[PDB]
């Protein structure tokens, strides 16, 4: 079986990304920002804060003839920015663009942070990193994408995002005409239960390629990418007046230069990100000092390859019993 399903930027700027999910009998559809930084896949419910609820859809298991209180099981999670979660845990019927998984663990959420609050379009995170890293205690769970792996043609799942624009994520299959020229495939390491590989190198607009090993991650849950701090630096140094602003909490740029682009190694391929992707407006409404897409991974301890790359290509997570990644122009 397979699964093909529609994802779209949030906003004007591509923060984040949404996807239409099925949950429960009758369907019941909320908006998940797909993850693969994260593997809890946890819901806005009416188990939550009403004061914690700020125009989210949500997940209703009175009102499902499938769900089932998972007796016992608590999760709680913190993210990267800070951003926290937690509550009980349901199994219920999880379809995603025609796949469906039953007795899929859906996290109902009692407390959520200000951020999940603020972001009305976003009703819970569908996790697709490795099942070593769900919350769910004292029973650990399993992502949609392990439930499923079974029931897939090819133990497969494909993201295609947008630049500014609609995208696919598709489980099950590789769409050959959704890439130009061919798939470059690297190791992964599970390790540490993320989508964790090793880029080749990169170069700063139409410079020089300085061939050196960055680790990191593929996570489509971030935003932007995250590289060591020398990279960064001659990667901005490049930029006419750009700067790193400890108030703003990164590097700013005039909003009048433009970005050259950022080429990242895959194998012996290398990925384009165009300039126009590493723009992300200006810092307040008005202001003449823009966002910059490219920032330091010192505070973070991991590198990131965030929307900003997996935009710039068709991506492909095989997790077969020895997973790679792939990656294609488009």
């Amino acid at each position: 079986s397979t699964g093909s399903a529609t994802t779209t930027p949030i906003d004007s700027l591509d923060d984040a990304y949404i996807t239409p999910v099925q949950i429960g009998t009758p369907a019941q559809t909320l908006n998940l920002d797909f993850d693969t930084g994260s593997s809890d896949l946890w819901v806005f419910s009416s188990e939550t804060t009403a004061s914690e609820v700020d125009g989210q859809t949500i997940y209703t298991p009175s009102k499902s003839t499938t769900a089932k209180l998972l007796s016992g099981a608590t999760w709680s999670i913190s993210y990267g920015d800070g951003s926290s979660s937690s509550g009980d845990v349901y199994t219920d019927t999880v379809s995603v663009g025609g796949l469906t998984v039953t007795g899929q663990a859906v996290e109902s959420a009692k407390k959520v942070s200000s951020s999940f609050t603020e972001d009305s379009t976003i009703d819970g995170l569908l996790g697709l990193a490795f099942s070593t890293l769900n919350t769910v205690s004292p029973t650990q769970q399993k992502t949609f994408f392990d439930n499923a792996k079974a029931s897939l043609d090819s133990p497969v799942f494909t993201a295609d995002l947008g630049y500014h624009a609609p995208g696919t994520y598709n489980f099950g299959f590789i769409d050959t005409t959704a890439y130009t020229g061919s798939i470059t495939y690297t190791a992964v390491s599970t390790k540490q239960g993320f989508w964790e590989w090793t880029s080749t190198g990169y170069a700063v607009g139409s410079g020089t390629f300085k061939s050196t090993s960055i680790d990191g991650i593929a996570d489509t849950g971030t935003t932007l990418l995250y590289l060591p701090a020398t990279v960064v630096s001659a990667y901005w140094a490049q930029v006419s007046g750009a700067k790193s602003s400890s108030s703003v909490g990164g590097y700013v740029f005039p909003c009048s230069a433009t970005l050259p682009s950022f080429t990242f190694g895959v194998g012996s391929a290398r990925i384009v990100i165009p300039g126009d992707y590493i723009d992300f407006g200006p810092i307040s409404t008005g202001s003449s000092s823009c966002f910059g897409g490219i920032q330091s991974s010192a505070g973070i301890g991991i590198n990131i390859f965030g929307d900003v790359a997996l935009k710039a290509a068709f991506v492909v997570f095989n997790g077969a019993t020895t997973p790679t990644l792939g990656f294609a122009s488009k």
